[PDB]
RNA sequence: ACAU
DNA sequence: CGATGT
């Protein structure tokens, strides 16, 4: 502890897992929604959590912001650190879009730099992350 | 077991 | 109850 209020918080939302995936990023302090991705017909929770972090990195870099990013996903934080999303989702025609976006996010990480700290949101101590979809 |  | 991940 405690919370770094000057930060961006991201989270996935889904209808099924695998299922329809979306994500958004919010100002941790105010809850203002700063970006939201159009729903992707089939993906996993972790692919969406990964895309949300990478989108946050790109969003902050474009704006010359040094704010950290909070995610509640141990998995996605590791995938970003590794620059590799180790998803089990079948690659087929139905999953082509999510896998294209994941491939492109990895490619961005491999061609750009950033100093953005990627921090674990401590849900057990602080409650749900401010970007949560409220579906659980 | 832990994190979603 | 089901699923995705380390
Ligand atoms: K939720
Ligand atoms: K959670
Ligand atoms: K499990
Ligand atoms: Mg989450
Ligand atoms: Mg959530």
């Amino acid at each position: 502890e405690e919370i770094i209020w000057e930060s961006l918080s991201v989270d996935v939302g889904s209808q099924g897992n695998p299922g329809i995936v979306e994500y958004k990023g919010v100002d941790t302090k105010t809850g203002e929604v700063l970006f939201e991705r159009e729903p992707i017909p089939i993906g996993t929770n972790n692919m969406g959590e990964f895309l949300a972090i990478v989108h946050g990195l790109r969003y902050l870099k474009e704006r010359n912001s040094r704010k950290p990013i909070y995610s509640d996903s141990q998995t996605a934080i590791k995938w970003v650190k590794d620059k590799k999303a180790k998803s089990t989702l079948v690659r087929n025609e139905e999953t082509a879009l999510i896998w294209k976006l994941v491939d492109e996010a990895e490619e961005w990480l491999n061609t750009h730099t950033y100093e953005t700290p990627i921090l674990k949101w401590q849900t057990d101590k602080w409650g749900e992350i401010k970007a949560d979809y409220g579906r659980k």
